[PDB]
């Protein structure tokens, strides 16, 4: 009935507990000793922190709770704008770019950027095999380069070639530097240029694209073919911009984490790797993947939904309460009251998913349906949940059964996990060394 807290600093309230390099895995040890919710404060605001399954699947009522702006999504909104995951469920906007761009990113929609993908994927492996002896790779930046370049050509037909470079293309340059910045807050001179090094890039290429009228497989192409079918308008450029900014922003760094976590938890638990292995082996029987084998890498699927689960790249997110009401019969909130869901602790949840729950075990998801509803949220909720989920799970089980084909894979240090946070939740200095299999490619 009353809700647990952690310590206060007086009127610095709660703040100083989050004065660390890593604060989502601090709160999972707040949540480990205070439960299922409590309360965080700083001078401007209060949170309550959800971390199990009873009370999340409550807040994921969209009767009752909606989508909340937290600050993160403030600061990323100076140049993320009005595009889809920085906007209020209610803005105008959100609605008619969510009602154009759904069907462009189904699971359907994932056999027209497939060849794209895989032209990127290729670029991957090809670098990999290309290692002497002597070497060895470094994942977490590799699978970042494969993602910006993924979502480039992709999202609006432009390369930025991030394998042919140490120093990244100046787009990426500054769109690193304006997230880091975005998160820092939680320069001014520098952040205001790095956002026109942006939109100059991305309106550019809107204008190009318009010029030539030229058709392609991407996202811009849809874009600027598509009708909202409520209001019957298009997207206007500076919005389509903002999407193309905020594909880059939402979707590069957590499916990079995903892949580098999923390769750390093969290479921790080789039993695991050797069957995830032995499916690639059997099912991609062609120097190029097609769209329809992906499909069939079924273990594969499980490797990254059990990655997921252990570290959701996205860790938490944020909620509002739409009017007054009373959470799991036993806490009242008002109007307006803000709910943050800790996704890490939601998946250690023991009452569903058994003691073990800190093993890396993907058979846990070999019957999707048992799983209960709103156990497993590493791409949110409802109307506001990930829209690039397909595209995000298509690339990474195409570009994770290619490197299981062709390469046997050594964790020569050791590795000790030690996990980076900014937005997103990535392996630090996780390296490895690829032995090649000498496949066709
Ligand atoms: C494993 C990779 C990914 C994870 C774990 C992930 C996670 C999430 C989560 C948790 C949300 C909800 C945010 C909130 O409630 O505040 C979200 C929203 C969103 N994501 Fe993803 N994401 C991933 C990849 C992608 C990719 C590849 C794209 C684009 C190509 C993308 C684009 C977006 C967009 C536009 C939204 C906002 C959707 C809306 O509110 O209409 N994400 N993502």
């Amino acid at each position: 009935k009353e809700m647990p807290q952690p310590k206060t600093f007086g009127e610095l309230k709660n703040l100083p507990l989050l004065n660390t390099d890593k604060p989502v895995q601090a709160l999972m040890k707040i949540a480990d000793e205070l439960g299922e919710i409590f309360k965080f404060e700083a001078p401007g605001r209060v949170t309550r922190y959800l971390s199990s399954q009873r009370l999340i699947k409550e807040a994921c009522d969209e009767s009752r709770f909606d989508k909340n702006l937290s600050q993160a999504l403030k600061f990323v909104r100076d140049f993320a704008g009005d595009g889809l995951f920085t906007s209020w469920t209610h803005e105008k906007n959100w609605k008619k770019a969510h009602n154009i761009l759904l069907p462009s990113f189904s699971q359907q929609a994932m056999k027209g950027y497939h060849a794209m993908m895989v032209d990127i994927a290729v670029q991957l492996v090809q670098k990999w095999e290309r290692l002497n002896a002597d070497e060895h790779i470094e994942v977490p930046e590799d699978m970042t380069r494969l993602t910006l370049d993924t979502i480039g050509l992709c999202g609006f037909n432009y390369r930025f070639n991030s394998f042919y470079r140490d120093q990244p293309h100046p787009f990426i340059t500054s769109m690193v530097r304006a997230l880091d910045e975005a998160m820092n807050k939680l320069n001014k001179r520098q952040f205001q240029e790095d956002i026109k090094v942006m939109n100059d890039l991305v309106d550019k290429i809107i204008a190009d694209r318009k010029a030539s009228g030229e058709q392609s497989d991407d996202l811009l192409t849809h874009m600027l073919n598509g009708k909202d079918p409520e209001t019957g308008e298009p997207l206007d450029d500076e919005n389509i911009r903002y999407q193309i900014i905020t594909f880059l922003i939402a979707g590069h760094e957590n499916t990079s984490g995903l892949l580098s976590f999923a390769l750390y938890f093969l290479v921790k638990n080789p039993h695991v790797l050797q069957k995830a292995a032995e499916e690639a082996a059997r099912v991609l029987v062609d120097p190029v993947p097609s769209y329809k084998q992906v499909k069939q890498l079924k273990y594969v699927g499980m490797v990254l939904n059990e990655a997921l689960r252990l570290w959701p790249t996205a860790p938490a997110f944020s909620l509002y309460a739409k009017e007054d009401t009373v959470l799991g019969g036993e806490y009242p909130l008002e109007k307006g009251d803000e709910l943050m869901v800790l996704i890490p602790q939601l998946h250690r949840d023991k009452t569903i998913w058994g003691d073990d729950v800190e093993e890396f075990r993907p058979e846990r998801f070999e019957n999707p349906s048992a799983i209960p509803q709103h156990a497993f949220k590493p791409f949110g909720n409802g109307q506001r949940a990930c829209i690039g989920q397909q595209f995000a799970l298509h690339e990474a089980t195409l570009v994770l059964g290619m490197m299981l084909k062709h390469f046997d894979f050594e964790d020569h240090t050791n590795y000790e996990l030690d996990i980076k946070e900014t937005l997103t939740l990535k392996p630090e200095g996780f390296v490895v060394k690829a032995k090649s299999k000498k496949i066709p490619l």
